[PDB]
């Protein structure tokens, strides 16, 4: 299938699945039972900020979760990349929705990959995302254009969150995120979004990933699954 | 056809089609007959560097082509690319050759778009092209494991360039060149050529372009169109 | 010493050679402007003010733009090698007489690049504040400038009521000189972005804010508050 | 004294003062006696790279030390900056001299900082040095030439070293290395050397180091202490 390497924003704790009792932040390797996670306090209806970093020195992926004056959760995993994504890949952003929902709404999202050979670097920002946005891939119920905001999972006209949703935005290029004879790679993503909910449950997340370049969907990984695996192995 | 904004770096004058009687940089707006050139002192077998730039305050793309410790050539256009361009574009380097050969080796390209709304960006840098880059699309005789260099028109094994070759490479991803609810916009091209030849006469020459976003080698665009322009 | 400066004068001081509305203007060497624009200043929204120049073009370029509105810009053909020194400081002015306004900036960018014609690299430097502390250690603060309040620079004297006050003048330069310029260079680019809330109980609101390029050792001239906005010393 | 944070490519074993018995990179903190070494194989009269990076979420200092078509040498080292600098620094390059001599050249500087609360940001970078380099503080032996390079250490006219030499040169610009209210902080320095010797003794290292912004050279900091240290402790 896909291989996946991602930072999940997990607000439904399934710990049928290996999820710890409260809503976290994890590390998901080829699996959405999480390498390591961290508690996260979320909070419905603020706008928050994804820090996530990586280089080929230190081999650790990190990720700081914060809302303007609270505590940041982090989470980091000590992984060799070389040993798990391809050579190229693509990035992108995922969210669902299950029984429980939420609005899954990206306000931007900056990425940087850098490579000095034995420096090639990619940059992309984006504060306002348009009606057509030819830089993106959407998949599943993925939007853009509503107050200038990437909308993941299926919203109404009245902004009230569906169920059932998978949606994902990946960057049109390819990015070359290790290389053999390379001496330093580092890459950086940061995103903004805000998650609101009617109900006293919230579900299901948000995640970044780096998945091989033709990845689509996989078949009902709505839910739990984040839109990024095809069983919860 | 193709919607063609370039800058070229014509080595082969071709009086006949409006080429000065000199090696000259121009600036083409959608066609080759240049819509301001600039005699440019073309060094064979050194490595030059093209400067790009444009700002939607100005409204004038202009470009600098200089070998180390030697006079820059200039050529500066004013143009509103709000009237010319799709709102949506690709970024790309072509070059060619005819009866005459040289090689057009890129060793480096950058660009830099930005546009702050009523910022968004994009940036790439390649100072190494690996033998798959996914992230550019080649067209033509292009290729790009050579020794960590792009190589835009065939050159055989012994090094030696090609005639009646034609060949590009586009950045994979689109770009949002301009829009309509935009206070700036800025772009930015930065590319190193080594332009060699054995002959007294190299062709036909290399182009920075930004075109629609399904743009593809025109027929028989080889020479002096640079891959660009389907006629004159 | 030498000033250029791109003005966002909120006061019409047609006795020095303003216009009659609010503007924008390119000062150099001399508060009347060598162009303006009018300016539909809008007191207590934040404005955006961009400059930039390239040593292709050879030319001096801002805008200035409040959210769905339309942009007032002004451009002025200037070589800078010929006005400026090689070495110099980047700052904001702002000044205050008999009306007054806030001239609280709220983030404010600088880049400088300069390719050389001996090697191929690029000298580079940039800086971005979208907070400012107390105690702000890469910025010179001259006259009634401050910082911490709110993570806001403010430039000109504000009263404990967050009321602005009148006959104030205050700048902040960035700690570093900048190489503006260089004889053996093939292009040199800058480009400054700034943020500004300008807010005002009078019906006339004065006198304004610059960004500026000075010599290094750039002080505010002597009664340089009101028309001259803390960047000439007389009016000529 | 001076507060010295510091990765030392340290060319002289002083064994005396627990040098490996071989060239070596170093992470000095508050110490010439480096926390972690890696054995360097040092190229003398090649044209290397140093990397220098470090994170407030790993919170690890990490360096690598390249020549073009060799293996290069890294080292890391795990400490919380928070606690050892001041928050407010500037950033320079150091280097020595003693009983043996090398050219310490300096060819490139990059330096690269951010500071999310928005996110600050300083950035310098100098692949040329003008004879009179108005944005660095040059101390000791430091010079700028029509070369275009940093020398550290005194240079004859006939390109040749001089023995008993210190020399630093500091970015004038004060640089925001932590913050009490910062949700991330990164920091990156990369600088190009070559380093010739007529002997097989070169002698005595370069180092990127961060100080307190009033740093001096201090006295008798010739030879092993690289300009960085009074004593040997
Ligand atoms: C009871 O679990 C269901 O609802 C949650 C909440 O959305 C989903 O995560 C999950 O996939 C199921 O559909
Ligand atoms: C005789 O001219 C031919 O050769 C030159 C040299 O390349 C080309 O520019 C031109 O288009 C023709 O093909
Ligand atoms: C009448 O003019 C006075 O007030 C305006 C308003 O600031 C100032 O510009 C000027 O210097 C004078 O002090
Ligand atoms: C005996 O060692 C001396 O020479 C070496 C070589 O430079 C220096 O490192 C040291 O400080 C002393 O001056
Ligand atoms: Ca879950
Ligand atoms: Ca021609
Ligand atoms: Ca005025
Ligand atoms: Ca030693
Ligand atoms: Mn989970
Ligand atoms: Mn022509
Ligand atoms: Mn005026
Ligand atoms: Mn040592």
């Amino acid at each position: 299938a896909d291989t996946i390497v991602a930072v999940e924003l997990d607000t439904y704790p399934n710990t049928d699945i290996g999820d710890p009792s409260y809503p976290h932040i994890g590390i998901d390797i080829k699996s959405v039972r999480s390498k390591k996670t961290a508690k996260w306090n979320m909070q419905n209806g603020k706008v928050g900020t994804a820090h996530i970093i990586y280089n080929s020195v230190d081999k650790r992926l990190s990720a700081v979760v914060s809302y303007p004056n609270a505590d940041s959760a982090t989470v980091s995993y000590d992984v060799d990349l070389d040993n798990v994504l391809p050579e190229w890949v693509r990035v992108g952003l995922s969210a669902s929705t299950g029984l429980y929902k939420e609005t899954n709404t990206i306000l931007s999202w900056s990425f940087t990959s850098k490579l000095k050979s034995n420096t090639n670097a990619l940059h992309f920002m984006f504060n306002q995302f348009s009606k057509d946005q030819k830089d993106l891939i959407l998949q599943g119920d993925a939007t853009t254009g509503t107050d200038g905001n990437l909308e993941l999972t299926r919203v109404s006209s009245n902004g009230s969150p569906q169920g059932s949703s998978v949606g994902r935005a990946l960057f049109y290029a390819p990015v070359h995120i290790w290389e053999s004879s390379a001496v330093v790679a580092s890459f950086e993503a940061t995103f903004t979004f805000l998650i609101k909910s009617p109900d006293s449950h919230p579900a299901d997340g948000i995640a970044f990933f780096i998945s091989n370049i033709d990845s689509s969907i996989p078949s009902g990984s709505t839910g739990r699954l984040l839109g990024l695996f095809p069983d919860a192995n």
